[PDB]
């Protein structure tokens, strides 16, 4: 009699299934499931004001932070000491008070099973490991019952770039053509050993169809104050929505099963998209989206396609002092007579001087932080008009992020 | 009826200190908790920066200082602007709770520090017709001994720069004279802080002139030049550590500050050095260097340096799994290699929004790779550039540190 192991169901009895290292972290579903969401869930807005803050207010963002926390969880199951601690307090993952970091792929296995059991959504991992190496069985083990991925030889050592575009290829599988060069050229070669790869693909249709008909072309106005012409659907119904404070707009669009839903939130009109976006926290989203009544209303937006890529190593690693050298950003409301915050430092020097010889040393140094109170300039367009606004496809039973970006551009 | 408020002798409740904000993060153990959290900034910074510049450039400067300014910066800080400053400057890994509390424990670590001849000085120049808030003024000037002058930014920019120059210039025995540049200070400058800290030993063992001869110095690019080196021979601490590199310690007269002089083995690169250095690595070289006799011999020299601190501080995120030398990925490969990291890693996502539906998808691909090759171009042994750090050891404290890639 043969049994099929199943994670979603039960453990194993005796496949170990035990990290190599193990950090503990301090301090109407399932608790550990839910917890789990809610630091994704941090992770995705937190990851999004960086992403945001170093591109060009006139360009699109899209992405799936639920893919992103996904690869580097498995990534982080042979990861230790500090590159494991690091990596857990990086995507919030030690936000879960008290925990050992070996339950989280736990925790991660249960929400998989109920993200991915009316409107597609699948989702694809799989390691693809150099042929020429031994790669460690427990290792192999839970990453398959984990995350169901399972380890494809290929040969990085003799052939790197066929190699290259057998992994796009799968990936172009897994995401129906969508996705077809996520590993850029000379990404792999000789040297790579490993790499893992995660796949999400999500289509449904509207719980309430757009109707063709309707579609109209018409301005759309940039960040920048450009216009470029863009095909805006219509349609009048019942929808759940809300008008929060300062003016902010939140509308959640759902699809066939009603379990996910787009909910786009735009700015008030004479209010910026990065005033939205500085303030966006996972409580503050989710405030909006409790508050949310039905209601009859006419939804008006454009119908487009925006593709996004980008380096997670470059964009992780300069998350540092950002804020404090930001006119926008910057919160310094103790120096000033009363909470005067449009300071910001505007730069900060450092000298120093060192001689030694034969009597002894000498050694001088200064540091020097220079704080300016400055402004941002109106925005361009303060009239009532079709502006860039937030996206975000969330799974609402498991409080899930799994798609969010920004649509700055719906134009050609 | 009057006695002086005095922070290097209260305690806790004493002195009382309400900055606008606080952060939540998650018995002399403290002062020692402190210092432990600079000196984890110093080494993290000193990488980064020496990322950013060429191997044959000497680098210099005062970790202490970069964070004691930074640290009187954040008494008016808040919300995300007063975490980041938590975190990058390591600040919330101090045992505690909230993040006023470090202020008193900063306090209390320049009060043993400051009492060889070690001093600091710190002072916030701001613009005269501008009200500043009276208790960050007077947290200031309890916490840090930073009193506010008042100067005309507003109308005289070029003549305040000058001003706040020479202060700094007299504070450091006119060692650092321009650390404000021009146009870095104009009409809408609101508050300049600066730190400042001089120092001025004689070695307990010192080194005599006729002994000094002018030898090949060898670097970074390969060439060679001559360099004025200094000889003796006695009892110092010293160690040959794992991987061949060299540990040696030469104390000022006092003992309780001294400077630690750092040299890869031959075939190894300082850069490599730089870049596996962590708090704890230098803690356990330091940590039973024992004393020997031996030929101490070392260039004199003398070396300026300065540089941006924005640029530098805004990328501090780096992460261990991004970096051949601290990545620790043991459990990939069977037996353990060590020299796994993550070469690269990329996102890729997609959308389609129409009448029907929408239509998303996305991957992210972790790239880990192995085998990481620092060019090596001196592997000979002669004399070649090393690290230099000046350390308080009662308090564990890196005051200075430095690479001496060119002492010619
Ligand atoms: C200067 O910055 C100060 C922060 O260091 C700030 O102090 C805060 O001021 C408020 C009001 O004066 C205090 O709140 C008081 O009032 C509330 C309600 O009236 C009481 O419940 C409180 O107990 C308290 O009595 C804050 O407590 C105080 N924060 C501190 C110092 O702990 C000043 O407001 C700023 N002043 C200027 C000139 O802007
Ligand atoms: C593959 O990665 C494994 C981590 O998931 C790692 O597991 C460790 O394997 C060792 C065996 O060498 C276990 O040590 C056992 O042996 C002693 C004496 O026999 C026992 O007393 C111990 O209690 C233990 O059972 C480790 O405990 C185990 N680590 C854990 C927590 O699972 C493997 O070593 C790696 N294998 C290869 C090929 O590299
Ligand atoms: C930044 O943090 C401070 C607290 O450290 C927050 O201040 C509160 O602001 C609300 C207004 O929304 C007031 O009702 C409270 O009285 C304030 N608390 C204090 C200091 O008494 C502030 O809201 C935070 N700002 C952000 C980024 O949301
Ligand atoms: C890393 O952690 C392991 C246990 O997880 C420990 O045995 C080892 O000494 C640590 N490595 C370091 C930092 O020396
Ligand atoms: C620096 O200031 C002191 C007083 O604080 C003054 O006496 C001294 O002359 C100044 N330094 C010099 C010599 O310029």
């Amino acid at each position: 009699h043969g049994s099929p192991v199943d994670i979603c169901t039960a453990k194993p009895r005796d496949i170990p299934m035990n990290p190599m290292c193990i950090y503990r972290s301090p301090e109407a579903t399932n608790r550990r499931v839910w917890e789990l969401s809610k630091a994704n869930s941090r992770f995705a807005t937190t990851f999004y004001q960086h992403l945001a803050d170093s591109k060009n207010d006139n360009d699109n963002i899209f992405l799936s932070p639920l893919s992103i926390s996904t690869a580097f969880a498995m990534t982080k199951l042979g990861a230790c000491n500090d590159t494991l601690q690091q990596l857990m307090e990086v995507f919030k993952f030690d936000t879960i008070s008290e925990k050992t970091s070996d339950q989280i792929h736990f925790f991660f296995a249960k929400l998989n099973c109920r993200l991915y059991r009316s409107s597609k959504l699948v989702s694809a991992n799989r390691l693809f490991g150099d042929k020429s190496l031994t790669f460690n069985e427990t290792y192999q083990d839970i990453s398959e019952l984990v995350y169901g991925a399972k380890l494809q030889p290929l040969d990085f050592k003799e052939n790197a770039e066929q190699s290259r575009a057998a992994i796009n290829k799968w990936v172009s599988n897994k995401t129906e053509g969508r996705i077809t060069d996520v590993i850029p050229s000379e990404a792999i070669n000789e040297l790579t050993v490993l790499v893992l790869v995660n796949t999400i693909y999500f289509k449904g249709l509207w719980k309430s169809k757009f109707s063709p008909e309707n579609t109209r072309k018409e301005l759309f106005y940039k960040a920048d104050g450009e216009s470029c012409s863009a095909s805006m659907m219509y349609q009048e119904g019942k929808f759940r929505y809300r008008r929060v404070a300062e003016g902010t707009q939140v509308l959640e669009l759902p699809f066939k099963g009603d379990d996910i839903t787009m909910v786009l939130i735009l700015p008030k009109p004479e209010k910026s998209l990065a005033k939205v976006e500085k303030e966006l926290t996972p409580e503050v989203l989710q405030e909006w989206l409790d508050e949310l009544e039905e209601m009859m209303l006419v939804v008006h937006m454009p119908r487009f396609r925006i593709e996004d890529g980008f380096s997670l190593k470059e964009q992780l690693q300069d998350m540092g002092l950002v804020d404090l050298f930001s006119p926008e950003k910057s919160k310094l409301p103790g120096i000033v007579a009363e909470g005067r915050d449009d300071l910001y430092v505007s730069d900060a020097f450092h000298k120093a001087f060192l001689e030694v010889n034969e009597e002894g040393s000498e050694a001088a140094a200064s540091t020097a932080v220079v704080i300016a109170g400055r402004s941002l300039n109106p925005n361009r367009v303060t009239f009532k008009a079709n502006r860039p606004f937030l996206v975000f496809i969330r799974e609402v039973p498991l409080n899930t992020i799994i798609f969010m970006g920004r649509v700055a551009n719906p134009c050609v």
